[PDB]
């Protein structure tokens, strides 16, 4: 190791040495076995209210690129589904692969997608993000798979700014981006209790993974693979394969909102 990453020497199989919770009882991602997920008719439809979303900035943090939102008020929230209370969007980011046949963190019946989008929200009852991650119901992550096919118009503004945040630590102003353009048509989902997928790997997440993938074009995903893990003036290491493999389900049940 040294600092964690996705390489041979500091990749997911090493994390447990600095972050023992890596071998925990509620680690993510998982494989979603569709024939073993339990339909639960008591789950409510999700409620995504992103019409007042305020994006602020896009940042290359060395492991992905995050688009950050103003979370000082209830502007872009998620509620409903399996959640109690209101969760505010704080940031979204992707995980992707070096090839189109891999890239997602969750799998479906062992199927891997080209990428996976995570919309990260935190439970307002805890007052701030940093307090939320210390609680079992502190975050709610919506995960959306991407397959390669048609271009997604609403992703192009993201794609286009990537050249300006090529290396670790770079940021760019990124206002007026509407995350509604990244949702599939259907909001049917699976849900289970899990964790963050990067260190510190805290088990504070209710995952909501959407059944329906979105399509992106090959060119679009190609632009993701041009980013760098390294900082400026360091030897170039392309930012690819920044996904953690599926972890054991252990004593958990995946619930479906649909049949
Ligand atoms: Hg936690
Ligand atoms: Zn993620």
């Amino acid at each position: 190791s040294h600092h964690w990453g996705y390489g041979k020497h500091n990749g997911p199989e090493h994390w447990h040495k600095d972050f023992p919770i890596a071998k925990g009882e509620r680690q993510s991602p998982v494989d979603i076995d569709t024939h073993t997920a339990k339909y639960d008719p008591s789950l409510k439809p999700l409620s995504v209210s992103y019409d007042q979303a305020t994006s602020l900035r896009i940042l290359n943090n060395g492991h992905a690129f995050n688009v950050e939102f103003d979370d000082s008020q209830d502007k872009a929230v998620l509620k409903g589904g399996p959640l109690d209370g209101t969760y505010r969007l704080i940031q979204f980011h992707f995980h992707w692969g070096s090839l189109d046949g891999q890239g997602s963190e969750h799998t479906v019946d062992k199927k891997k997608y080209a990428a996976e989008l995570h919309l990260v929200h935190w439970n307002t009852k805890y007052g701030d993000f940093g307090k939320a991650v210390q609680q079992p119901d502190g975050l709610a992550v919506l995960g959306i798979f991407l397959k390669v096919g048609s271009a997604k118009p609403g992703l192009q503004k993201v794609v286009d700014v990537l050249d300006s945040i090529k290396t670790k630590g770079k940021s760019a102003d990124f206002t007026n981006f509407d995350p509604r353009g990244l949702l599939p048509e259907s909001l049917d989902y699976w849900t289970y209790p899990g964790s963050l997928t990067t260190p510190p790997l805290l088990e504070c997440v209710t995952w909501i993974v959407l059944k329906e993938p979105i399509s992106v074009s090959s060119e679009q995903v190609l632009k993701f693979r041009k980013l760098n893990f390294n900082g400026e003036g360091e030897p170039e290491e392309l930012m690819v394969d920044n996904w953690r493999p599926a972890q054991p389900l252990k004593n958990r049940q995946i619930k479906a909102s649909f049949k």
